[PDB]
């Protein structure tokens, strides 16, 4: 297994340099769209940019840019957005993505508040009775139900697109217990909350692309997509010992930078492939 690669790795201390290595060989594409002076409000600071070829569009004809890259893993069958958390002007144009992308799920590995610091804007409601309309993009996003787990949080919502009356519903899984420095210690309860999205049918191709976002230019997202392609390319393959944890992660890096932002994450998201293909 890449379990042997772990153990090898772990005992030359050479996670430091595996990660340089991935690091310079991932690709560089261009972010024109995203440099543009009348998108500067749209991007959060210190966040990635997304690579032109691979950004989603909003459906406007006046702007149509977001920060958020779709991830299309050909051999998998998975598809994944991946997106900045929302800034207090871009809320209305992420509903709109979720909208116009027929997203079945969004996935939020961060907490409003982290190390005393506001990393997204709170884009959801908190309330039943107190429902959010974005006027900008016409939606109305109510919040159905809340199921508060240790580790984790479910929220049934309902959008609306409020030009057509047309209702959907949105299932956000939010995992609450990311730590504010470092990696989780064991990946357990990660590997549960990712087992969680999948059994929603989130991740499903019936659907559109689950939304993925983190915090700024931290990781989190690509951890979550990486862990969940290598685990279904072992299930897949005939060969399961033939999946490279290093060669999937640099094909997703063709889609978005900044998946896997430290060595630390990379050796955690190895752990998580290993954990989790034990369990499946």
């Amino acid at each position: 297994e890449m379990e042997k690669e772990f153990e090898q790795i772990d005992k030359s201390g050479s996670w430091a340099a595996i990660y340089q290595d991935i690091r310079h060989e991932a690709s560089d594409f261009p972010c024109r769209v995203a440099k543009l002076p009348k998108n500067k409000n749209r991007n959060r600071y210190r966040d990635v940019s997304p690579f032109d070829h691979s950004r989603i569009k909003l459906h406007q004809e006046d702007n149509d840019y977001i920060n958020a890259s779709l991830i299309k893993m050909e051999e998998a069958q998975r598809s994944y957005i991946l997106t900045q958390g929302p800034l207090p002007n871009t809320c209305g144009h992420f509903w709109e993505m979720v909208w116009e992308q027929k997203s079945r799920g969004v996935v939020m590995l961060n907490r409003v508040m982290e190390k005393g610091s506001l990393k997204c804007a709170q884009y959801w409601p908190q309330k039943e009775e107190k429902e959010m309309i974005f006027e900008d993009t016409n939606l109305k996003l109510t919040l159905i139900s809340e199921d508060i787990k240790s580790y984790y949080t479910v929220r049934q919502l309902e959008l609306e697109n409020l030009t057509t009356q047309e209702t959907r519903e949105i299932l956000h899984f939010h995992y609450t217990t990311w730590p504010d420095f470092g990696v989780p210690e064991s990946p357990a309860s990660f590997l549960n909350f990712l087992f969680k999205v999948r059994e929603s049918g989130s991740l499903s191709p019936e659907h559109g692309p689950v939304v993925v976002h983190c915090s700024a230019g931290i990781g989190r997202s690509g951890t979550f997509c990486l862990a969940d392609t290598c685990l279904l390319l072992m299930d897949k393959r005939k060969d399961p010992s033939s999946v490279d944890i290093k060669k999937v992660l640099l094909e997703m890096r063709k889609f978005r930078m900044g998946l896997i932002q430290t060595a630390d994450q990379l050796r955690f998201s190895y752990l998580a492939v290993i954990e989790g293909a034990k369990f499946i």
